[PDB]
């Protein structure tokens, strides 16, 4: 009998290279107890230049005695980038690649009546390995299981590039009938021959039998041996659909002949569906019109990079899946079995990548990698019949035209580009017929002109109007041009999206202020356009998740924020815009506001602050509460409605409800509120901590220290606010400090701040960052000189924060800050006002 | 005049030794670029060996030329745990003690017409230092503001162990009439002899004018002038409590004589009070009964330890000013300037020590070191008429009676303790007449068998009945015998609290197992008895927050867990059990599960799970929906009432209401719930995830996978359960899990695990942690042998995690797991089931 069991557990792990730490007697009691999934790269959550490396795992291997007459193959599902396996000091073998997994019959070098040795050298450094390029961190380490089976002398083949060395596929599916096809290897690593009965046992959806199939089979010793065994056509046969995931079991058995005792058993689904993709009318799923409605899924987590368990894989899934999408581009590289067998067995059209991104370089041995990435992950990931396309290549010609200028240059990199293209593309239709091929391109019309958008069957765009520059309305305008220009290419729409930070808030959102706001803005165009035009096959929204990224920096350092949901996996509230517009079966009732918990306004005396709340729903009609009080109804458009609330008391109870289908739907959530006044007087003043995110139109709330920064408004009689300047804006990393963004834009050139405020003293506190890579300036309040020559770049540089608190005495009806310029410009990130006495 | 600033901003720091770290020439290009408040101390979230010993900081100071003729004072108000300051290369100064201000003259060591180096080494090894031992981690840095204060020659002594230099206080106070005494230093830098106009005036609370006082005053070269002037009585003066917070400002001038021309300027608050403490009738503010309701505060937040900017520190206070509390004890040691202003213009009463904890040692100049701290906060905080008491030590003998059984070793330890408390009795008295003393204890009657209690004006009991021991009533049965053998003792309940886990919960909440449940029903029960029993002055709960104690295991490794609210200042649902009891101005309606967001539980068919959901309000009668359906009103006790809940649906919203002053009154929200069935069979096993927290009573939700883990149930026909054993409960910290809690219980001496499932291939995991420092075992899946000699000990090492996977093929309609001993005992700590095929 074949027993398979995980090996995660006792491992010792030392980062970094070390000499004689694959012997069998090599001390190791020092190293640190870890158990796998693991990674040594948890700093790429904070550093940018995280350990690219090598770093050594070690575990004992103690044999039970039963598996004395057994084969032992060691299976490795990944390991980032690439490792060596030793088994007591011997090498047994070595596999490239992070994402693909690699077994090994390792018996030889085992004892039974020993302590055996297992250790692995992974590293990260490699060039020569994909992906060297991308917007993403190379994490390093062993961070998918790892296990030990254990099989009779004869068996299936489980050393055929780490598959289960079985392949089932359905040569035509209609309606009436479809056809099964059952292939594989068997090996036997007995001394001598033997008489095996191949059993092929097929199961309907509902469990029950529906078809046997036997085969007579003899190997001499050390022999593998290959079958290809049709079965009877399967009538009215059952379809799946993400909908309705009818599977059907293969159960394959390997029995002696004569004693019929059962050697090895291996357990496969099967499903039959077809499809195409038609340049003008879209996908077609079992002969039917299907929009294909997609996320894409990074697999990473903070803080534990992608040493995620199982059950967070399936987590992710059931949260895609509760969306209502349909497809997920599993990219950009290779993912769990976990997250395949849900996409089998709960449900989505699954589209599968190799991560060759931006640049093929000039790298020895970087294309013959490469195809043995795509042949591993075609030949392990073969049987699942949620996917439907593989793709071996993203925006090859990113960096390639940015550091590539002239024609001359271009020549021998556009040449290495598509000869490695067309030997992939020629590589994955030998290892599989039965799939559609994919490439994903940036947003230029050169895929086009050097050849590379005729090489695949479809063609991927990934698109970011209104996000990386452009209009909102450049992304259908794109499509349509591609769409005359370019008619007999299917679309997908492989990646849009726009980055979005919880602590930002806007009543006038604009790209790259990463405002909760603006993302929803961006997404809302996108959606209907996906929707609603019938050449469009489908999107994949760029990402499913915000995501480790160690080299971005933008408003969440280290973090890819485009996610529907956050890192720890709690839902963006625009989460539920896509559910109200793809969930039709369930009430979809969401207020929009968990992103917007504390609120803060400028408050004229005592009237009420107005502010936005959101609303998602797929009800055509809702109406909206606050402390009791009804604010009307409204008719939903694209599943969205808002009110302008009347903001008052601090902790407010939000409730919405509205007729679907005939049941009420309700909804409801508190919040918090804090008025600001405009016009400061010595009653106001009591408790009020006064801050302003100079230069931006963001309301900003460190989620450090829970105070919202609001935003700029000009100087007018009896108020506060900024006199001159412009508004600047950065997007790299400030340093010292949680508070980036409030950092990252100012006031430039700025000539004063006036608060209109009673006599007393006060508490200012001023914060500076030198953006601008020199500014010099002095800075007086009231009429005496605070500062008399202030250059934050030559007290700490550029990028980094500076706050200064000073204690004033005003004497005066105001507080009157003047800059006076003498190099470069004035500017001023924040300022909080407070008074003392 | 006087200006004011930080210089918290451009510093370099460097861990470690560092020889030269102080000269002008030294190379500093590639350290730390940090800015102040810091601590090097984050480690101590994670690691339990937080580094200990030297750190160096380094600033470049560039003075104004507008300062070239005024003294500057330089002031730390915090490093931990001793300062060495140096300017220029040159050792100014040094401070011992990590929470109170130190100041320095720098005004000899520096220059005008290049640029200075301020170098600070800093230290948290010393063991001369306290506090030498105590539960919670001694971070090392600065981490309070630094400031720079330039004066002119003639102004307020500042170098007054580290205060203000001011003091002000009343001598006597009644409802007809109230003295005001206003002292102070004023010092005269100048070589010239100096004649200057004293002023002080006196603002009513309403900020009117009510009296201005001179004098004149004449100063040689180099004089310290001691001045003390007495105000005219104040006529019915407006007398503070913390719910009427009546501050009197104070300002003091100083002006040149002649010219008229404004040199120095300070401004305090004074306030009209006086209290009183009885042992048989309380606590007595400004004549009438007043119970202290109060909490202790703790000052890091996880990650930045103790680097809280102010308006953190405003922060923490107003969710403690909103909670209802009208005291505070600020403890273990003095805290933020930031804080107590809070405490006078917001109002909060306030009891302030400083941490001689556990044990006093047998060091040199640690005694010296205490008075010293004693005095200095005294001094730098005697403005503060929100303090009512200063204490100087918390559980004296606890570590003395845990290291010392003889009588001849405790005689000397004895002697020293009593000494040192005598001592600073005494430096108390002399520092301030104007204020109680206390001393805390912890539950022994040895505080009073050696005289400790016989000390100070009141005593403090940390009591924990119900928690380390004992039950819940031995809490009421301790406070009344100590009452009536010592009745003149006033008492105050300073410590008290239970720990919890957001992830924990349990329908039988019983101590340490760091249910959210346990600690409302110990906290239901303690507060109670604070507020109606009348010899008890009042209580602090323990603690406000979620803090930093490195050496501390239990269910959060290096964190104390007893807070209202969690480390980042979200509410625990009990903060809202106290708000209901604390608060009669505004209603109190919150549905204690936020806490609870994500629920599960077994499932009989289709019939709904019943759950307590709890309420926690000031409201006489509440009524509970979910899902629109009403489940009756219910009327409240102890503010609080529970409705037993019928869970279906995953998303259900949950709605209470009830009348309050007239007004109606709501809250809301939506959780999580999953069903899990009873029962298996072919349908409710797709997408099933069946998880146990095996041998707890305990549901365990892991907030890194999201998965509910159900707690165990006894094996019954049909169903699934456990077979044998007892359960098992350790504290200690487990390796290698982020799901500590799940590990640290399990089934002790088990004898099966069974399911009864249908036939099919399931993937089986179990959960594997040896508590007990030897257990040997196999384990059978249906007679299939699956372990034939696992040792959790042997090959992982005591209280760490191991987590094996096995896949198992099941001919039959049940999985019986057993477990066959070998040594020691078999145990099983968590099992999960899925079903593959
Ligand atoms: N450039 C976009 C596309 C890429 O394939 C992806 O890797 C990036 O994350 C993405 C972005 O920058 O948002
Ligand atoms: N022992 C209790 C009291 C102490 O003074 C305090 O420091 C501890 O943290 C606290 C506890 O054990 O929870
Ligand atoms: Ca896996
Ligand atoms: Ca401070
Ligand atoms: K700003
Ligand atoms: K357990």
């Amino acid at each position: 009998q074949r027993q398979t069991q995980t090996i995660n557990d006792s491992w010792k792990f030392l980062k970094g290279e070390c000499t004689a730490a694959a012997d069998s007697a090599f001390d190791d009691s020092k190293w640190t107890s870890i158990h796998l999934p693991h990674t040594w790269n948890t700093d790429a959550y904070t550093e940018k230049d995280y350990y690219r490396g090598t770093g050594w795992y070690r575990r004992q291997l103690t044999l039970p005695q039963g598996w004395k007459e057994k084969q032992i193959i060691l299976r490795l599902d990944a390991a980032g980038k690439s490792a060596t396996i030793y088994i007591n000091g011997k090498n047994v073998g070595e596999h490239a690649g992070g994402y693909t997994a690699c077994s090994f019959n390792i018996t030889p070098f085992l004892s039974f009546d020993t302590p055996n040795t297992l250790a692995v050298c992974v590293d990260n450094a490699r060039q020569d390995i994909a992906p060297i390029s991308g917007d993403f961190t190379f994490f390093g380490g062993i961070y998918r299981d790892v296990w030990l089976t254990a099989v009779p002398n004869q068996h299936f083949n489980l050393t055929n590039h780490g598959s289960d060395g079985l392949f089932i596929s359905t040569p035509q599916v209609s309606e009436e009938q479809a056809t099964l096809s059952i292939r594989g290897e068997v090996k036997n690593d007995a001394p001598e021959k033997a008489t095996l009965e191949l059993t092929h046992t097929i199961y309907r959806p509902d469990g029950t039998l529906l078809q046997t199939l036997k085969k007579n089979i003899q190997l001499k010793a050390g022999e593998t041996y290959a079958f290809s065994n049709e079965a009877t056509p399967v009538l009215k046969p059952e379809l799946w659909t993400p909908e309705t995931p009818r599977l059907y079991r293969v159960e394959t058995t390997l029995r002696n002949r004569k004693t019929k005792t059962l050697l090895d058993q291996s357990n496969h689904y099967t499903a039959f569906r077809w499809f195409r993709f038609d340049g003008d009318e879209g996908f077609f799923l079992n002969g039917k019109p299907y929009k294909l409605r997609g996320i894409c899924r990074h697999q990473d987590q903070k803080p534990i990079g992608p040493a995620l368990t199982d059950e967070m894989h399936r987590r992710d899934f059931l949260l895609m899946k509760e969306m209502g999408a349909n497809f997920i581009r599993i990219s950009h590289y290779p993912q769990d079995d976990a997250l395949l067998e849900m996409c089998d067995k709960l449900g989505m059209l699954a589209w599968e990548e190799i991560p060759i991104i931006d640049i093929v370089p000039n790298t020895p041995g970087y294309g013959d990698n490469c195809e043995r990435n795509l042949r591993e992950m075609i030949r392990q990931h073969y049987n699942h019949p949620s996917i439907i396309t593989w793709g071996y290549m993203n925006e090859i010609l990113l960096v390639t035209q940015r550091k590539y200028k002239t024609e001359a240059e271009l020549k021998p990199v556009l040449e290495r580009t598509l000869a490695l293209a067309n030997r992939l593309e020629r590589v994955l239709k030998e290892e599989d017929s039965t799939r559609i091929s994919t490439m994903a391109f940036h947003g230029s019309n050169s895929y086009n002109e050097t050849g590379l958008s005729k090489i695949t069957d479809i063609v991927g765009w990934n698109l970011y109007q209104g996000w990386y520059g452009g209009d909102l309305t450049g992304f259908e305008k794109f499509l349509a041009q591609q769409h005359q220009n370019h008619p007999t290419h299917p679309m997908i729409v492989s990646e849009y999206g726009a980055g979005s930070d919880k602590r930002l808030h806007s009543l006038h959102p604009r790209a790259f202020d990463f405002s909760i706001e603006y993302q929803q803005k961006y997404l809302e165009h996108y959606l209907p356009v996906l929707e609603d035009t019938p050449y469009i096959c489908g999107g994949t929204h760029w990402n499913f998740i915000d995501f480790s990224s160690a080299l971005r920096d933008e408003s969440m350092p280290r973090i890819n924020n485009k996610g529907l949901v956050y890192a720890d996996r709690t839902p963006k509230d625009v989460y539920h815009y896509y559910q109200a517009a793809w969930r039709k079966d369930i009430p979809v009732l969401h207020i929009a506001s968990r992103d917007w918990t504390d609120r803060a306004g400028v408050q004229q005396g005592n009237a009420p602050v107005y502010l936005p709340v959101k609303i998602y729903t797929n009800l055509s009609e809702v109406e909206l509460f606050i402390d009791g009080i009804s604010l009307g109804k409204q008719k939903t458009e694209n599943y969205t409605a808002t009110f302008e609330v009347p903001f008052s008391n601090r902790n407010p109870f939000l409730f919405a409800q509205g007729n679907y289908q005939g049941k009420t739907v309700q909804d409801g959530l508190r919040i918090n509120f804090t008025p600001i006044p405009a016009c400061l007087d010595a009653n106001n003043l009591k408790g009020l901590e006064l801050a302003v995110n100079v230069g931006s139109q963001c309301f900003f709330t460190s989620d450090e220290s829970q105070l919202t920064w609001l935003p700029d408004q000009p100087y007018a009689a009896g108020s506060w606010g900024y006199i001159g300047g412009k508004e600047g804006t950065a997007q790299t990393e400030i340093q010292n400090t949680a508070d980036g963004p409030l950092f990252q834009t100012l006031r430039n050139e700025i000539e004063g701040y006036r608060f209109d405020a009673p006599q007393g003293v006060y508490e200012i506190e001023l914060l500076f960052t030198d953006i601008f890579r020199e500014s010099t300036f002095g800075i007086s309040i009231n009429g005496e000189v605070v500062e008399e020559s202030l250059s934050p770049c030559k007290e700490s540089g550029y990028f980094r924060a500076l706050r200064k608190k000073y204690y004033i005495t005003n004497d005066k009806e105001y507080i009157d800050i003047r800059f006076h310029s003498t190099s470069g410009t004035c500017f001023l990130n924040g300022i909080k006002l407070r008074n003392i006495y």
